[PDB]
């Protein structure tokens, strides 16, 4: 409350560390469905169904331009990429499996780096 604070967690490395995680996600062999925005002119149904499209290149640009206020808003966009994937793709598809694999990869790096 006013003039009453928990000890200050060092967040000075968070930007660099989120960048490193995102590089590892970018170079994973199953990243290909997520590298670029889904093409809303060429993929019937995507625009209407997926209210907030997200992809790794859009996260990279947001990260590089100071549009993440904190490390949690960064995690929320990464998770949005995988939630969107599950919304649109059957589990038994190459893309569906890719999304599960990448979400697991991310959540481990996230826990090991920050928890």
């Amino acid at each position: 409350s006013m003039s009453v604070k928990k000890p200050k967690r060092d967040d000075s490395k968070d930007l660099a560390l989120c960048s490193m995680i995102l590089t590892e996600m970018e170079t994973h062999e199953d990243a290909w469905p997520f590298l670029l925005p889904v093409n809303l002119k060429l993929v019937p149904g995507y625009k209407k169904v997926i209210k907030k499209p997200m992809d790794f290149s859009t996260i990279r640009e947001k990260l590089s331009s100071g549009q993440y206020p904190n490390l949690e808003t960064f995690a929320l966009d990464v998770r949005l990429v995988f939630d969107n994937c599950e919304t649109f793709n059957e589990d038994d598809s190459d893309i569906g499996r890719a999304g599960h694999n990448m979400r697991k990869y991310f959540e481990k790096k996230w826990t090991d780096t920050f928890k």
